[PDB]
């Protein structure tokens, strides 16, 4: 009794839209590319949106749902002062969450009769997630590579090869050795779309992209009522907010409607790319690339620029929009470690539970120490639930850069 | 319904021996630094071995019980013939069965009270799990990692140092055997067998045990927890398999999942299932063994074992990249194979890695490249089962997944 399956007759069959239940109308922004359907629930007024057969029926093929496991070991590690349950979005087949709306945007497409998809990705999680989807659609995937990284960390691009895609370094020749950025990437793919007939599937942070990964809080709610466990804590890591809001969302729009906030929820960023802790709220450009209408967000600046040193992977330089008016509201409170720290965490956290995470999840790690010590000091017990959102196996060089010289 | 989860508080309990069931009298085998219970045990002779209480936790721990999968869309791209049913080993955290014997072998070195472990690895699958298992049992693991790996394959190296393994490049200065190597060659490329001697030496000399990863009776043994589970997975459906399959490396996977259905019937007294095994034809100790005792690992130190071999000195083309390196089957597989229970099959690691990439494309997951050479198997059984009139089920061991094997594919397939 680690672990808490849910069946997969049980799978949750719609998403949560966390629109209509805001404290306050969110901030609006300041189509021959989109798949139709998708830029249509960027407005959707229904709390609960039926997820479509289709995509239901890859979610259960892509390993939907995933567990919840109690971390005991780590329990046990921090004084057993509170106890640690973990969503599990590592447990798709591509490693992390990003699935959960891959599939969605690509039957959206499919819907649009697209010829193919296109996408960007840098280090390759986006790419391999849009690679696999569009497998299981039978679609032809056209994946934009910032070339440093299509050279520098090839493991995903054999992965995205695997599935079928053809992997295209940017800039490219379709379109000496420019490294490429991403922001170049998305123009770079964009354009592929829209001069060939292609669709492009938006790997960025708009609110119908979180309702598609609020399967994995759907399941969440349901596999902690199985066991009898009410969360204090719910909690996550920001690269652009899509996977914290995914778990928690579901979990916060209950209370929202109900009038009080009685569950904290707190979510971490890295120190190295500070919009959570040093980002200021206000309308910024959501991509690199400056298209894509602009929205109000905390930020740190879309020209923002990681250190080389950094190897955490929440390089993203802005939070959601509804996420960042939740933040701005008091609801979700932010924090910020450095991959120091976070990567320390995840050394610890590999030999006490045997399971290696992500480099971005590593950074929920310092939020669990800070709650035990103040369960300590309260000293009363609480549960966390986290959002695991991923594995580390093919992010085994960023950690050695860090941690081992 | 295409995922059958067996739930952690219905895991198996023993692991099986197959040594009273075999037909014929198997070939009796030809030690300060082994664990006592594990030497025991090679010789056992109960049926069923009851899993240590901290075993099954940690077992538990690492992600067991693991899920059977249906793959639908390869039996569609297949005619709808068969039934294919994939006990996925994959779904461990270290993304294989080898953890299934890991975990014992670091128990009964921890019940001896030894100070450490260690162990050799070359590519890093078994040390990965070695490293694993040491860690949950809060034991020190020292790692002789061949040398050449150690700098050419570093990702499970930084695996198993996540998991606080010391891992040592191989010839190491740690050992009088190693820095006589050294000696000579201070950046000696190293072997599998001097690997071998660097950890059976550092292990003797300072209060540690040798942690194995070969094909002797036990480590089978441990990794039938993968069988027992599958068996009562199946038998929840209702489903019956017709052919269990996979592939052989030194055999341990196929027989774990195997032995238990296999002594079943071994008791019946007639065989009615099909079991059929692959390996690489690159290295084709299946198809081509000479069946004789042969050293079990390639710079000896254990007894000699009788199988089907293709020599301990036997290396593949530097262009092989199927990970099914080794030169020998299980003495107890061997057996099987030569009486025919079980059948052996070859393919060539340009047919398994079409049909891994096939099989990446149509489900999603992403194969070994050890368990790639099952695949083509069931392009066989499709025909044989149209024959038949029914639509016959086929149960495969999924020994692991491939995403830290990509440079492997990419290698064949991407140029
Ligand atoms: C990309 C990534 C993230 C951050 O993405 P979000 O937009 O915040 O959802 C987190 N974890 C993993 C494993 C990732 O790959
Ligand atoms: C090592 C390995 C094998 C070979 O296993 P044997 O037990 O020796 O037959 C097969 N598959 C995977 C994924 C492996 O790592």
């Amino acid at each position: 009794r680690i672990r808490i399956d849910l069946p997969q007759d049980e799978i949750p069959a719609q998403w949560y839209n966390i629109l209509p239940d805001l404290p306050e109308e969110l901030p609006p922004p300041q189509k021959e590319v989109l798949p139709s359907k998708v830029l249509e629930l960027e407005f959707a007024k229904e709390r609960y949106v039926k997820i479509p057969d289709e995509v239901l029926e890859r979610y259960l093929q892509v390993g939907r749902p995933t567990p919840i496991i109690r971390a005991k070991r780590l329990e046990e590690y921090l004084g057993n002062n509170i106890k640690i349950y973990l969503k599990m979005e590592s447990y798709t087949y591509t490693g992390s969450h990003k699935i959960n709306s891959a599939l969605a945007h690509v039957y959206y497409a499919k819907l649009d009769n697209a010829k193919f998809v296109t996408t960007e990705t840098g280090a390759g999680q986006w790419g391999s997630s849009v690679a696999l989807a569009s497998a299981l659609f039978r679609m032809k995937a056209h994946i934009f590579m910032v070339r440093t990284s299509y050279y520098a960390k090839p493991y995903r691009k054999y992965m995205m090869q695997m599935y079928g895609a053809e992997v295209h370094p940017s800039p490219s020749d379709l379109t000496s050795n420019h490294p490429g950025s991403l922001g170049i990437a998305i123009s770079d793919a964009v354009e592929y779309a829209h001069k060939n007939g292609g669709k492009y599937v938006v790997g960025s942070v708009v609110n119908s992209d979180i309702m598609f990964k609020t399967i994995a809080g759907m399941e969440a709610k349901k596999q902690m009522e199985l066991i009898g466990e009410d969360p204090d804590y719910i909690i996550g890591v920001v690269g652009g907010g899509s996977n914290y809001a995914a778990l928690a969302y579901p979990f916060l729009g209950d209370e929202l409607r109900s009038g009080k906030v009685r569950r904290k929820y707190i979510a971490s960023g890295s120190s190295e790319v500070p919009k959570m802790t040093k980002g200021v709220y206000k309308y910024d450009y959501p991509d690199t690339a400056k298209l894509l209408p602009m929205l109000k967000m905390y930020t740190i600046g879309s020209d923002f620029v990681p250190p080389p040193v950094y190897a955490g992977g929440l390089r993203y330089h802005g939070v959601a929009p509804t996420l960042s008016l939740l933040i701005s509201k008091g609801i979700v409170q932010a924090r910020d470690y450095s991959q120091e720290e976070s990567f320390k965490w995840a050394k610890l956290f590999s030999e006490l539970e045997g399971y290696i995470p992500a480099p971005e999840t590593s950074h929920a790690l310092p939020i669990l120490a800070e709650i035990a010590e103040e369960a300590k000091k309260s000293g009363e017990r609480k549960t966390v639930l986290v959002s695991f959102s991923g594995h580390g196996l093919l992010d085994l060089g960023n950690y050695a850069s860090v941690l081992f010289k």
